């Protein structure tokens, strides 16, 4: 309950949502206190990476109300991840309702206003049931559990450095556009090496030729030109469609009145941007001080201070989530 | 118990091996009857594909003895898979001892000589314990269960067809050289699309350019030149180092008097080979009738009969496994 020192680690909450799929259909689902998953030793989730997940947060507002941020988008994306791995899909209704149930049943774990914390929801689908050869599972499990997470920046927006790697987290036409475990497994080694070099994480280029930027490992990448007029973010069929990224893209155009561009960002022309950063649910905009690519270390704005436009986007997107700023129609759902 | 109708599907055997890793080391491991894995809802094996596995067989010889085929090779390979995903390694000692324990305790499930069946072993390692962020698991489980099996892709040197795909199962610098779940997860959709078109599976091409053959996603690929004097197989950092492939590589040279080469095999020069096949533990050389690439279906030898060199490699490989032919030194561990 010490909201203050709360970080991003697992803490067992009271109830989690658990649903089962078998013989063509999902059951109604239920809340359980267990927290332990039980599955066949041959489950495809354990042998053939047939698994996918999502990540969203619930925030308590100053007025005491509770906000769930764009749950519909997570529903949509996990449906696409399920399709990619041949797993049954969940409707917005069942997905949203499961999140609502977990939040409500675990309301006492939602960090109060004042503490920059939040209640992190982890919905996921895994292939289960007896099996041995590579194929889609005969049964599946959909579960949603939550964990309270304290502020990500215990000191305020602070930039960190990323480094490029020869390793690929995804193939040109692989599963990089879906939020599946395999992409993350592949990121373990390079991520470890980056951190062993004192870097927060690595910035993956692009599978085919390692010339343009893809992602940072746990977040999408965005950069702002030198003239602070345009917001640019990579467009690739191998990067995860970050909900935070598309949110900022909208905010940048209708809130900050900036130019928006979904295109390529070559690692050779970083000087074209005055600042850059990583965006994701957990990090919620991580200012990027500098990027190490080979021999040189390229700093965009500051290695200790966040860029001006980055602050705007951040404070903006954050205000909406916590209900301090006016939320765009459709976004945010009251619990 | 009907050995003759055995295919490649899960059948619950009596006992499986289970070992736990925690606080820096593996326990001795034990035998259990369970067959259901119990793990934390946030286990990395479920969310971040931190999992790897092996596949090898035990065989009943005519003289009554039992052969375990090159288990040392599987142990070494699983060490490489583990290393790639930052999972703790298992020594040959514990790995081989685990399979021996499983074979001995489930000997009554070993298909008798005369039935081309075998006892398939499935060793695997998964990251477990409470967790939420992308990182290596705090604990791990190592387990080995067995399943009596027959043919994977038909039986008795009957050729099957394969088809090219735009999809990639692995990246140029990803986890393609390791036996990890993410690779198979990626192959699910394309593998399904192939089976719908009546093909056995997809034969993948290099991720970066799609110009050379990689492997089938469940087997390596090999071909015999038109003059029938040379055995050719692809050399790539993104394909699995198949034990069956290396075995065939050895047999081809030192037993069949063939020339051997590991190199590029362009998909546009299939006419350079009189025969082609897919090899693996489950596959045990599956003759390739033809390969569909775009609108072109290419038959190397026959869509109904195996080539003569393929037949020789198969008889030598299978003869060794079942104890009918002298085994090369080091290959074969009597259970
Ligand atoms: C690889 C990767 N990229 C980007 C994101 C950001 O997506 P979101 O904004 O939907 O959390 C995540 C999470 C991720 O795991
Ligand atoms: C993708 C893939 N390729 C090839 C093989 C063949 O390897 P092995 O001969 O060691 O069984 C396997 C198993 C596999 O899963
Ligand atoms: N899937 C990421 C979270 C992404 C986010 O914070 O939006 C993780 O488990 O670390
Ligand atoms: N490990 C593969 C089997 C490989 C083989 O058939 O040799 C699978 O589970 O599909």
């Amino acid at each position: 309950i010490d909201w203050s020192t709360l970080g991003f680690s697992y803490i067992r909450t009271d109830l989690r949502y658990l649903a089962h799929w078998k013989d063509g259909e999902w059951d109604a689902g239920t809340l359980t206190e267990d927290n332990q998953i039980h599955l066949a030793e041959g489950s495809t989730a354990l042998h053939y990476g047939q698994q996918c997940f999502e990540g969203l947060k619930a925030y308590r507002c100053a007025d005491g109300s509770i906000n769930l941020f764009r749950p519909d988008q997570n529903a949509a994306r996990m449906r696409m991840s399920c399709r990619r791995l041949l797993m049954p899909e969940l409707s917005d209704e069942q997905f949203i309702d499961a999140c609502l149930q977990v939040v409500r049943a675990n309301e006492h774990f939602l960090p109060p206003y004042g503490t920059g914390g939040s209640l992190y929801l982890r919905p996921f689908v895994i292939g289960v049931g007896d099996n041995i050869g590579v194929r889609t599972a005969p049964e599946f499990i959909f579960s949603v559990f939550c964990v309270p997470v304290g502020p990500y920046f215990k000191g305020g927006l602070t930039p960190t450095n990323f480094i490029t790697s020869d390793y690929d987290r995804a193939a040109p036409h692989g599963t990089g556009a879906a939020k599946v475990g395999g992409n993350y497994a592949a990121s373990l080694l390079p991520g470890y090496e980056a951190k062993k070099r004192d870097f927060a994480d690595v910035i993956y280029l692009d599978p085919a030729t390692h010339t343009t930027i893809e992602e940072a490992g746990a977040a999408n990448f965005f950069a702002i030109t030198q003239d602070g007029q345009k917001f640019v973010t990579p467009q690739s069929p191998s990067i995860l469609p970050s909900i935070t990224k598309y949110s900022l893209l909208w905010l940048a155009e209708h809130r900050l009145g900036l130019e928006v561009e979904e295109g390529d960002i070559r690692i050779d022309e970083l000087g074209k941007f005055s600042e850059a950063g990583a965006c994701g649910t957990a990090a919620v905009i991580t200012p990027i001080g500098g990027i190490q690519h080979g021999d040189d270390f390229h700093v965009f704005y500051s290695e200790s201070e966040p860029g001006p436009v980055t602050r705007r986007l951040y404070d903006e997107l954050v205000g909406i989530q916590y209900g301090d700023k006016e939320a765009p129609e459709g976004w945010i759902v009251k619990v």
